[PDB]
RNA sequence: CACUGCCCGGUAGCUAAAUGCGGAAGAGAUAAGUGCUGAAAGCAUCUAAGCACGAAACUUGCCCCGAGAUGAGUUCUCCCU
């Protein structure tokens, strides 16, 4: 609707190939591919991407409204990248990356090892910090959630793997 | 012959009180639940398109029966010239 009217201007240095509903986008950071819904039209006059409804579908401007913001993120990923910072709060909590494997120490009797997917590369500058980078926005959101899901941040001291941006609302251990 | 007359021991077999083993791990698709991206609805949103996770239940895996499975299947050999 009000999202699907506004065009996705695709900058130079970015290759865009339309194949029916399949849309590949190649750039210097990577290449990405998504099939659209059957309710969406897509076309291109050399600078802009426009997303129209195919006539006859009731969910026209919502399926075409989703398709704009998906491809608006595919362009940013192949030319800038999406980066997600994660920290650690607590005593003895520390991280370490070996190649593509985060090794966590989070208060358990066993070690914690994570296996980073095929487009995501991780970096611990600090033992209490993870910085991970990737082209696809949906995968850096999913990788960040699986690391936070080992010690979901405590409601008493904020303790555990949290996101960098968020506020963790704390509670007093009351009586 | 007297309850095997009354008793004392005891081979084999059968047995428990004797002594071996078992319930699983793993796989799949989920429940309640938890999320990721994301519009309708410029924001927000687990959901409408798409992606992940999740239980002694479910489907397997473990044991036995099983082609009268009339939908009566397969392989190997033998006999009758
Ligand atoms: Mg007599
Ligand atoms: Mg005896
Ligand atoms: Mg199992
Ligand atoms: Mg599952
Ligand atoms: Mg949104
Ligand atoms: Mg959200
Ligand atoms: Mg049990
Ligand atoms: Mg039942």
């Amino acid at each position: 609707s009000r999202v699907a009217k506004a065009p996705v201007v695709v900058p130079a240095g970015v290759d865009v190939k339309i194949n029916g509903q399949v849309i590949t986008i190649k750039g210097k950071n990577g290449e990405l591919t998504r099939t659209l819904n059957d309710a969406v039209e897509v076309k291109h006059a050399d600078n802009t991407l426009t997303f129209g409804p195919r006539d006859g579908y009731a969910d026209g401007w919502a399926q075409a409204g989703t398709a704009r913001a998906l491809l608006n993120s595919m362009v940013i990923g192949v030319t800038e990248g999406f980066t997600k910072k994660l920290q650690l709060v607590g005593v003895g909590y520390r991280a370490a990356v070996k190649g593509n494997v985060i090794n966590l120490s989070l208060g358990f009797s066993h070690p914690v090892d994570h296996q980073l997917p095929a487009g995501i590369t991780a970096e611990c500058p600090t033992q209490t910090e993870i910085v991970l980078k990737g082209a696809d926005k949906q995968v850096i959101g999913q990788v960040a959630a699986d690391l936070r899901a080992y010690r979901r941040p405590e409601p008493y001291k904020g303790k555990g793997v949290r996101y960098a941006d968020e506020v963790v609302r704390t509670k007093e251990a009351k009586k």
